[PDB]
DNA sequence: CGCGAATTGCG
DNA sequence: CGCGAATTGCG
């Protein structure tokens, strides 16, 4: 049921909002192939979306067909838009995840990708 | 992919909460196959709540393994859960549509259906109509 | 940052949910003040909530303003809401923690009381004094 | 295992 | 309007 050949995005927060930090993992290894510094301000909506964006990048850059797994259908929704609908006020406290948010949104606004890009079934198979 | 040997329920509403009807049609052709009379109050929720038990209940009376359509996916997730959530006040002037909806709770906790509960798709196929 | 002159709850609990219990302890001497005999099923949570509406009780019963120290935030804020929100599924085999907890509910609703209630900082401070085992 | 507070589509 | 669901350290 699990594809195994595929990329999982596993985010946490401190609260929402609070502290955000994501790491991009191999689902059957779970080596990580990628991460993010903690955020001080941000949340899990996105957290999600940059993380799935980051994946979209790092499969571009490396030619891999592989699907990415996500268990944030808001932000699945956010990235198939290529536009981020987040209520999180824009100011000095929040400003690292907007500028991120605006170019993980740029970034898909000006590129073309074959990522599949699934939900995690948390209910069938466990956290990641 | 409509399947036309099937029942479709349709809910009328006076306002929410307010005045609630609703009636079984044949998905083919039209025809009413079963009503019920307008309910002085009560919610849209809870009258496709009452018009897929209700359909229900007729398909089983006449053996029949027809599926049964309907537009509203909260009625169709609390019948297959086998409970209402209305959070409708239960007070005198909605005594009776609360009646209604624990004896269709009843019903389904002591029973047992082949009919599958299927989706109206309204944007791929327009409305549930009744000629 | 510590009320030493203060009264400190904690649950004791086999298995979550399971045998749980709890009991007050003076903060300053660690005497045991009240002590609840093990409840067959319940959830940790529901145990903090009764702990501390039962030193609610007790210091009330005394004209105390000493404070109540909890470790659990979850318990404080329910004991603040007068409402457990806890998810033990409600049957007979829970029937007694859901009565005892029905009734400290009760209790509060119908109740005036001036019992600081604070949080335990149990990664500053150390173990809570009413610590099990 | 249990639990908070806040984020975000019809009919 | 009525109801839609899933996500994110410590005791
Ligand atoms: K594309
Ligand atoms: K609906
Ligand atoms: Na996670």
């Amino acid at each position: 049921e699990i594809i195994w050949e595929s990329l999982s995005v596993d985010v946490g927060s401190q609260g929402n909002p609070g502290i955000v930090e994501y790491k991009g993992v191999d689902t059957k290894t779970g080596e990580v192939l990628f991460e993010r510094e903690p955020i001080p301000i941000g949340t899990n909506n996105m957290g999600e979306f940059l993380a799935i964006v980051h994946g979209l990048r790092y499969l571009k850059e490396r030619n891999s067909r592989k699907p990415i797994y996500s268990n944030s259908q808001t932000a699945i929704k956010w990235v198939k838009d290529k536009k981020a609908k987040s209520t999180l006020v824009r100011n000095e406290e929040t400003a690292l995840i907007w500028k991120l948010v605006d170019e993980a949104e740029e970034w898909l606004n000006t590129h073309t990708y074959e990522t599949p890009i699934l939900k995690w079934q948390t209910d069938k198979w466990g956290e990641i």
